[PDB]
């Protein structure tokens, strides 16, 4: 069930991209 391997990754992601990309 890939979909909880990218759950891991996108709530790191989104994390770290919502730092990133802070508008």
């Amino acid at each position: 069930l890939l979909g909880d391997f990218f759950r891991k990754s996108k709530e790191k992601i989104g994390k770290e991209f919502k730092r990133i990309v802070q508008r």
